């Protein structure tokens, strides 16, 4: 997260870190056994880490649970990043509490102008590299489809939306991939892509979760 703030320990209780020897992506806990992340975060050997703040220190509220299976969206295209969504099932159910909690799926799509919370452990610089160890947060509005398409001609599908600031300076970044965009207590987006980070006229692009609720519910119900 570039141009954000330190969230505060366990203030984003649905935020997970995906770990394969090291943090490589974020995710969102949507019930006791399932995490939603980006399809481009797919790999084998995933451990889901819940209750994290400093991802380099065991602080006492963590739960570490290995994934039993990952399910990439059947229509995911890794070239265009269309349908950039994946489900991860935990080998055992997480113990839900005030610091480890699921986030609700949307009942309706969120509109341009809606304020959302984006979070993650990704790079905090737009040029160069600095990875925080504590969770970072950014409040950002959803942008209009027209401004999104104008920023990224030929690249924005009906399964994507832009959020952030056209002036630059505030954005998600590398390492935030797969993490949540939450608006009015609903998971509306997944950190997907962008051209660099926090660059003028290149806002963050996010997977439009409301298009996938039926797929998510049906997949969970049979897996
Ligand atoms: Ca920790």
């Amino acid at each position: 997260i570039v141009g954000g703030y330190t969230c505060g320990a366990n203030t984003v209780p649905y935020q997970v870190s995906l770990n394969s020897g090291y943090h490589f992506c974020g995710g969102s806990l949507i019930n006791s056994q399932w995490v939603v992340s980006a399809a481009h975060c797919y790999k084998s050997g995933i451990q889901v880490r819940l209750g994290e703040d400093n991802i380099n220190v065991v602080e006492g509220n963590e739960q570490f649970i290995s994934a039993s299976k990952s399910i990439v969206h059947p229509s995911y295209n890794s070239n265009t990043l269309n349908n950039d969504i994946m489900l991860i099932k935990l080998k055992s159910a997480a113990s839900l509490n005030s610091r480890v909690a699921s986030i609700s799926l949307p009942t309706s799509c969120a509109s341009a102008g809606t304020q959302c919370l984006i979070s993650g452990w990704g790079n905090t610089k737009s040029s160069g590299t600095s990875y925080p160890d504590v969770l970072k947060c950014l409040k950002a509005p959803i942008l209009s489809d027209s401004s999104c398409k104008s920023a990224y001609p030929g690249q924005i599908t009906s399964n994507m939306f832009c959020a952030g600031y056209l002036e630059g300076g505030k954005d998600s970044c590398q390492g935030d991939s797969g993490g949540p965009v939450v608006c009015s207590g609903k998971l509306q987006g997944i950190v997907s892509w962008g051209s660099g980070c926090a660059q003028k006229n290149k806002p963050g692009v996010y997977t439009k979760v409301c298009n996938y609720v039926s797929w998510i519910k049906q997949t969970i119900a049979s897996n």
